[PDB]
């Protein structure tokens, strides 16, 4: 039987944020970002969060947010409430947004988007793979890790182990993150497939996006400024729906390069950052980074810091795919 009432498509206001979460329910494994960011998202002015509705009541959302100085649209979000799958709504909400983007942005050459799940034919031949990194998952209580983690360091050194290495400042406001993401060898070298990955969200290095960065409360370090060959960026983290108590935040670490001793130092002074602000919270911390290195931090995380792995090896895919009339 056909459904009584037709599919409207609709942009997103802060009245339907109850059914959106209601239509959430475990999505991304309690890691969901959009019960924490769905109020942002509505405040951005060049993303469109699009409601299919039936019957006036919430069924899929999708975004669609328009980056890289106009010429791609990011796809986010994209989920359907699990009463409502296999019919074609997802297929349906899709292009709806294709079309509305390709009418009210017609500078948009490309869209993109991120995810980790593994790709088969049909994502081979729909899509480019502009880049890789592999994702490693940790947990920890913040308090814990800050109690423990002076004498674990201390026994680290003393038996050779391991000595955090010399890591340098990167000020935003100082201008050192235009100074290295506007550099064509940093592109080249550092940066995976020359892109920013922020917290799945991928940027062309431009001011234009360095401008949008600028604006998220963004930490960065590197190994040197005059020499640069790894650098990390700091998500500020945020609540997640895992463990139903309210406790645990998302802290989202994007490791740029190869030298894995300094990935590994860099995190640490990361999480030495973080973790005083989140005394009392529990942490999934999840780091990006590149592939060959994922075995040496997962160790380093495991065996040098008594971190628990939350799972095995998983990789981040950045997707591009034309837009086309």
């Amino acid at each position: 039987e056909a459904e009584a009432e037709p599919l409207d498509f609709v942009v997103a206001t802060e009245r339907e944020f109850e059914e959106v979460l209601a239509i959430s329910g475990g999505i991304y494994g309690g890691l969901d970002y959009l019960p924490s960011r769905y109020h942002s998202w509505l405040r951005d002015p060049d993303r469109t969060v699009v409601l299919a509705k039936r019957n006036g009541g919430v069924i899929a959302l999708e975004s669609v947010n328009v980056i890289d100085a106009g010429e791609t649209v990011l796809v986010e979000g994209l989920r359907v409430a699990p009463w409502e799958r296999g019919k074609g709504v997802a297929g349906l909400l899709q292009r709806f947004c294709s079309q509305l983007v390709k009418r009210q942005h017609p500078g948009v050459k490309v869209a993109r988007l991120t995810r980790d799940d593994q790709l088969g034919p049909r994502e081979l031949k729909k899509y480019r793979l502009i880049t890789k990194q592999g994702i490693l998952l940790v947990r920890f209580n913040a308090s814990a890790l800050l109690a423990g983690l002076g004498a674990r360091l201390a026994a680290l050194r003393t038996s050779g182990t391991f000595s955090p290495l010399p890591t340098e400042a990167v000020s935003e406001a100082g201008g050192d993150v235009a100074r290295l993401l506007l550099s064509p060898s940093v592109q080249r070298d550092v940066l995976p497939g020359g892109t920013i990955i922020q917290d799945w969200q991928p940027y062309r290095p431009s001011e234009s996006n360095l401008r949008l960065l600028a604006a998220k409360g963004l930490e960065w370090r590197v190994d040197s400024r005059a020499r640069p060959r790894v650098l990390t960026l700091c998500t500020r983290p945020f609540p997640i729906p895992h463990g139903g108590d309210g406790t645990w935040r998302y802290l989202n670490i994007d490791a740029f390069g190869s030298d894995g001793a300094q990935v590994q130092s860099q995190l640490l002074w990361h999480l030495q950052r973080q973790a005083p602000r989140l005394v009392g919270l529990n942490v999934m911390c999840q780091l990006f980074l590149e592939p060959q290195l994922w075995s040496q931090l997962a160790d380093f995380c495991q065996v040098g810091l008594g971190l628990e792995l939350v799972k095995g090896y998983t990789e981040q895919y950045l997707l591009e795919a034309d837009i086309h009339h």
